[PDB]
């Protein structure tokens, strides 16, 4: 093991953010090394008292050192202070205790081919992509390096929810490229692209039943993220994805947070916020919860009935907000049978706990499928 490259070692995480650097950290001595995106130089990052310390390693002669004795290595460096357990430096005191392993999600840059652009989200162009060793089809997420280091910090939330989750109809991450700059996170690809653009190409061929079905699929991951204490925050038919079998699959986890009980209350400061799809309490006061994401659901089940249409298109995100103050609703789609409509119009409560579970909102999609 300490013969191994450094490239190779389990506690070399690379390019690794700070503020994830914080998360892995937990106990006393936990460290890890990492190479500062900054500066170029490999750091040696270390929890004491509470909060992680940073030592940049020295390279003099082809060796490595602290204020100690120098190493022709890296790893052979960590053998020796952590076998020793000499301080890092006299004055700071610092000894390491254990070496934090990268978990089973990161992935080689090398492991993965870029192709074409695929869309464009929040933070940067979303690729499709190819892992070398099996032809597995890939969509890979990037992060623009002039966005806000207070956003960009934020990229990673994406992958931290996803690997806890496996359900059919929620996308499925594969890995996350953070041993080198530029960051990715890798997702399997789903070939048909997103929802909204399959209803609007698709649309004068959808059956109702069809229609119904796909629903029913959002309904169900729904009420799977609803399970895991899941916030979603962006439901909507574009962060919807379609399989070749045409399965929904829920998509674009930047902005959902986990809430034990069940709030999530938002730092008011947010950019391009999907004012449309979001309901007024959230607006109004931060407050997400599953019930502001039922709200959404209403948007979606009217997006898949006007197979498509754009939401309040004759007004602002300021005049929507007043509007639904008002009592303002969207109304019926011609094609949206009278059932779904009523199911629509309780997600629309203004009061959140007057709106259907996610279990409600399935079970009665599933009833009026039946029908059809
Ligand atoms: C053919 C095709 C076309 C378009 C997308 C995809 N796939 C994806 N798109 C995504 N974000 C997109 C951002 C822009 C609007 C559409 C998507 N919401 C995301 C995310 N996260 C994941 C995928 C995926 N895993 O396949 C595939």
């Amino acid at each position: 093991e300490v013969q191994k490259p450094l490239h190779e070692q389990l506690w070399y995480h690379g390019a690794i953010p700070r503020a994830e650097v914080a998360e892995l950290l937990v106990h006393s001595g936990d460290f890890l090394v990492r190479e500062s995106q900054g500066k170029q130089e490999y750091v040696l990052s270390v929890l004491w008292d509470g909060l992680p310390r940073h030592f940049i390693i020295q390279s003099l002669d082809n060796l490595y050192r602290l204020e100690g004795e120098g190493f022709p290595s890296i790893p052979l460096l960590i053998d020796h202070l952590l076998s020793t357990q000499q301080p890092l430096t006299k004055k700071s005191g610092v000894v390491l205790h254990r070496a934090v392993p990268k978990d089973k999600w990161v992935l080689n840059h090398e492991d993965l081919v870029l192709g074409e652009q695929i869309g464009r989200g929040n933070f940067g162009e979303v690729f499709s992509g190819r892992l070398r060793a099996d032809n597995t089809l890939v969509a890979v997420k990037s992060c623009r390096e002039t966005l806000p280091p207070d956003l960009k910090a934020k990229f990673l939330q994406e992958a931290r929810i996803l690997k806890q989750y496996s359900h059919p109809n929620i996308v499925r991450l594969i890995g996350v490229c953070t041993q080198k700059q530029p960051i990715y996170i890798v997702m399997e690809l789903v070939q048909g692209g997103d929802f909204l653009t399959f209803l609007r190409t698709e649309g004068a061929r959808l059956r109702v039943k069809t229609l119904l079905q796909m629903v029913g699929d959002a309904a169900a991951g729904m009420e799977y993220l609803e399970s895991k204490c899941c916030i979603h925050r962006d439901l909507a038919a574009r962060n919807c994805l379609v399989t070749e079998k045409n399965v929904l699959k829920i998509s674009d986890f930047g902005m959902s947070r986990e809430e034990a009980d069940g709030v999530y209350a938002a730092s008011g400061g947010l950019r391009q916020v999907p004012v449309k799809w979001t309901a007024p309490e959230a607006l109004n006061y931060g407050r997400y919860s599953s019930e502001s994401d039922v709200w959404s659901f209403g948007i979606l089940l009217w997006e898949t009935f006007s197979l498509g249409a754009s939401p309040y298109p004759n007004l602002s995100n300021q005049q929507t907000r007043e509007f639904v103050e008002k009592g303002g609703r969207l109304p019926c789609p011609e094609l949206c049978p009278d059932a779904v409509f009523r199911l629509m119009e309780q997600c629309w409560a203004y009061e959140p706990g007057q709106r259907p579970s996610f279990s409600t909102i399935y079970q009665e999609l599933q009833s009026i499928r039946k029908r059809h």
